[PDB]
C-alpha cells in the first residue's frame, strides 16, 4: 500500500512537501529542501498541485444524462426543457435513475470528485427517483460520498401533500432539507415554506440547501429569511442557499444591509456558473444580465460561497462532463474574478469553501484526516485553471481510485516538438 | 313569434345557418347550401354575423352620466374627479341613482348588451346607491340580467365599519363580493382583506371582483393571493381580478413564474382600455406606459381576459356610448393585437370571454339555450369592429328588443353614390 505522496505543492505554501500516509490517513506532512526520489510505495506528484478532493455542492442526479432522450430541446429554454423531460415520463424507472446517476458519478469519480450533494425531486408521491438514490448512495460510497437532498422542486405549500412528502423522504434518509420559496404561489407561501424547512431540519437533525430566490426578480428576497432563521437557531453552519441570482439585480443599499446579516448568519452560498448564465436574463432583450450572485463581494466580506455544476446533460443544460475546473472557469469569467490572485485562489472555490458548505467533518490535506487528495499536474490554481488540467491521480482511504494518462501533442515543424502549453 | 334566424353567419364557422327557435329557446342549428328566402315569421339575418349579446364584464352605474355636475372636470385628471364628484353629492339621491343608471342601460340594450356586472361603492353607511341599484336590477331584468358588485371603494380594513358594510351589502343581495387591496393603508392590510373577501364569498356563496393592482407600482402583486386563495378553494370560475394595470410593470421573470399560478388557478381578468389608457401613466413624464395588463399574453397561454368599459360619462372618464366595439377597438390598439387573427378573434373578448367572467350558464349560439343573440351587419368580426357597426337586431326570449336602421351615405359625384365602407 501507498506510504508517501512525495514531491507535492500545495496551494499558498512555498517549496515541496511529502505527505506520509498509514492505515489510510494522513500522518504527517513535512517540507522538502529539493526533489525527493521516487520509490516503492511512493506516488509521486512530480511538483504538481496536490489538494484535498474536488466536490460537487449542486449537482441534480435524478435528471442527468438525460438531454435528447426522446427528443433535443432546439430552444435551449427552460420552458422546452420541461415539454422534452415529460416526453420522457415513459422511461423514468428505479434502473433508470441508477443507471444515469451512476454514469454521472464515474465521470466525477475520474475527475477526483469524492464529495457530491445531489438535490432529488420530491414532489412525486411514489418518490421513485429518491428510492433509487438512496441505493446509489450505499453502492458509491467507496468513492463518493454522496449527499441527498430531499428538493420540493413543485413546492412545499403550493403543491399536494408536498410537507407530507418533503418529510417523509427525510424519515427514508434524506440527509438535507430542501425548498424554493421563490416556486411557491405568494409571498407568504414562500416566507411559511422556509419556517417548515427550518422546523423540519431541527426536527431531524439533518442541513439545508435551498433552492434560493432563482429567479431575476429584484423583488425575491427570501434569502433574507434564510439567514435570520439560521442565526435565530445557531445554525449557520448547517444551512445553505442554492443560486440566488436574484441577488445579482438588488438595488446596492438593500444588498449592503443584507450583508450584514449575512456574515453574521454564517450560512454558506452555492453559485452555479454554467447553468446560471445559460438561464438568467432570459427575459432581458438587450442589454442581458449576467445573473449570477454576488461571488466576488462575498469573497472580500469573507462569507463562504463556492460553484456547482448544478445539471449535466440533461434537458436545462445539455453541456458538461461533470469537471470542477471547467464550472471554475466560467465563473472566474462571468463573476469578474480576473485578477491573478483571483484566478489562483479560484480552486477554494471548488475544493476548501464547498467542503465547508456540505459541513465535512474529514477535509483537507491535515495530520490526522483520511488520506483522500488529488494531484494536479500543474505548478499552482491558475496553470491548473488556464490549462484545464485533468487529474492525474485521485486517492482515498490511502489507496489509488483514478487515474489520467496525458494526452501527448506533437506539432511536426522542421523537426518534431511536444506542445505543453506551457511558456 | 320569431320561428328563424336565416341567412346567419358565425365566428369561426364556414359558410350560412339556419336558427330555429321554439319557446323562447334554441331548438336547432343547421347548415344552408345557399341563401334562404325570406317568409313570416323569419328575421333575416343577411348574411351579416349572428353571436351570442355583447357582455359589458366591468361597469359602474353609480357614477354614470355625471360628468359636467356640477362643474366639468378640466384636468382630466384623477384627483380633479374626485373633487368634481364631491361637489355633486347634495344631488346623490336613490332616484337620481336609479336614473342614470337606466339611462346607461338603455344605451346597452340598444348596443346589443344583455348581461352587465355593475359594481357599487358601499363604503357609505347608508348604502343608497345599492338599494337603488337593487331595484334598478330587477326593473332591467326583461332586458338585461345585472350582476351587483358590493366594491368597497375606500378599503374593507381601511375604512371605518368596512367589512360590516361589505357583508350587510351581501346581506342585501349585491352578486359579487369585490375588495380593493392596492388601496388599503399597508400591504398586510391588502392581503388580509382577500382572505374576508373569499371567507365572505364562501359563506354567502356568491362569485368575487377584486379592483386588482390598479396602479403602476412593479411592488402591487395582490393578483398572486387571489389567484391562490382561488385555488385553493377551488373555485376559480367564480373569481376575477379586474384591472391588474400594475402588472403591465412587472420584470419578467416574476410574471413567467406567476403565470403558472394564474393558468392553475381559473380565475377570470377584466382589463378596461379605454380608461387604463386615460388613467394609467400619469406618473410617468416620458417615455410613458400604457399601463393595460398583459392581454396578449394571457391568450396565448389560454388565460381567461376580457374587456370592460368602466365608466361612462362620469368625472373618471368623461366619454362613452356603452358601446363595446368601441372598448374593443382600443383594446386591439394598445394591446398591439393587431393581426388579422388577432383582431378577428377580439369578438370574444365581448362576448363569450366576457359570459365565462360572469359565470353565465345560459349563453351562446346553442341548442337548448334561451333565445338570445344579436345581429351585426358585417362579414365577421374584423369587419364589425373595423367599420364599428350598429347592432342590427337583439333578440331576447326570441323577441326583438332593440333594433338600429343604418345611417345611409351619399356622396354626390357626376352621379350620386352610396357609400358603405367596404371596398
Ligand atoms: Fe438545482
Ligand atoms: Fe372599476
Ligand atoms: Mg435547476
Ligand atoms: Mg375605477
Amino acid at each position: 500500500a501507498l506510504q508517501t505522496i512525495i514531491n507535492a505543492r500545495l496551494p499558498g505554501e512555498e517549496g515541496l512537501w511529502q505527505i506520509h500516509l498509514q492505515d489510510g490517513k494522513i500522518s504527517a506532512i513535512d517540507a522538502q529542501s529539493g526533489v525527493m526520489p521516487i520509490t516503492e510505495n511512493s506516488l509521486d506528484a512530480e511538483q504538481g498541485l496536490v489538494i484535498p478532493p474536488f466536490v460537487e455542492p449542486h449537482i441534480h442526479l435524478d435528471t442527468t444524462q438525460t438531454a435528447g432522450q426522446p427528443n433535443w430541446n432546439q430552444s435551449g429554454t427552460l420552458f422546452e426543457g420541461i415539454e422534452r423531460w415529460a416526453e420522457r415520463k415513459a422511461l423514468l424507472t428505479h434502473d433508470d435513475v441508477k443507471q444515469r446517476a451512476w454514469q454521472t458519478l464515474k465521470w466525477q469519480i475520474a475527475n477526483g470528485i469524492q464529495h457530491v450533494r445531489t438535490h432529488v425531486d420530491v414532489s412525486d408521491a411514489t418518490l421513485t427517483a429518491l428510492k433509487a438514490m438512496l441505493e446509489v448512495k450505499q453502492e458509491v460510497a467507496p468513492w463518493i460520498d454522496l449527499q441527498i437532498v430531499a428538493f420540493p422542486q413543485e413546492g412545499i405549500l403550493s403543491y399536494p401533500n408536498g410537507e407530507a412528502l418533503l418529510e417523509e423522504a427525510l424519515r427514508l434518509g434524506a440527509d438535507v432539507v430542501g425548498a424554493i420559496p421563490h416556486f411557491e404561489f405568494t409571498r407568504e407561501y414562500g416566507v411559511e415554506s422556509l419556517h417548515k424547512t427550518f422546523a423540519l431540519a431541527q426536527k431531524y437533525d439533518r442541513l439545508i440547501d435551498v433552492h434560493c430566490d432563482e429567479i431575476d426578480d429584484e423583488q425575491s428576497r427570501f434569502v433574507e429569511t434564510v439567514a435570520a432563521l439560521a442565526h435565530h437557531e445557531g445554525m449557520g453552519a448547517r444551512v445553505t442557499a442554492s443560486h440566488t441570482t436574484a441577488m445579482h439585480s438588488y438595488n446596492g443599499a438593500y444588498t449592503s444591509r443584507l450583508f450584514r446579516l449575512l456574515k453574521m448568519s454564517g450560512i454558506n452560498f452555492v453559485a452555479n456558473p454554467l447553468v446560471n448564465i445559460h438561464l438568467q436574463g432570459r427575459f432581458d432583450t438587450y442589454p442581458k444580465r449576467r445573473g449570477i450572485t454576488r461571488v466576488k463581494e462575498m469573497l472580500e466580506s469573507g462569507i463562504n460561497v463556492c460553484f456547482g455544476h448544478d445539471a449535466v446533460f440533461d434537458p436545462w443544460y445539455p453541456l458538461g462532463t461533470a469537471n470542477m475546473l471547467q464550472v471554475l472557469h466560467m465563473g472566474l469569467h462571468v463573476c469578474q474574478l480576473m485578477g491573478y490572485g483571483q484566478i489562483n485562489d479560484g480552486l477554494n472555490l471548488i475544493t476548501h469553501h464547498s467542503a465547508r458548505t456540505l459541513n465535512l467533518q474529514d477535509y483537507g490535506i491535515a495530520a490526522g484526516n483520511s488520506a483522500n487528495l488529488i494531484i494536479l499536474p500543474a505548478e499552482n490554481g491558475f496553470d491548473a485553471l488556464r490549462r484545464q488540467v485533468p487529474v492525474r491521480y485521485s486517492v482515498r482511504g490511502g489507496k489509488v481510485i483514478a487515474s489520467t494518462q496525458p494526452a501527448q501533442t506533437t506539432v511536426y515543424l522542421e523537426q518534431p516538438e511536444a506542445i505543453d502549453y506551457k511558456r
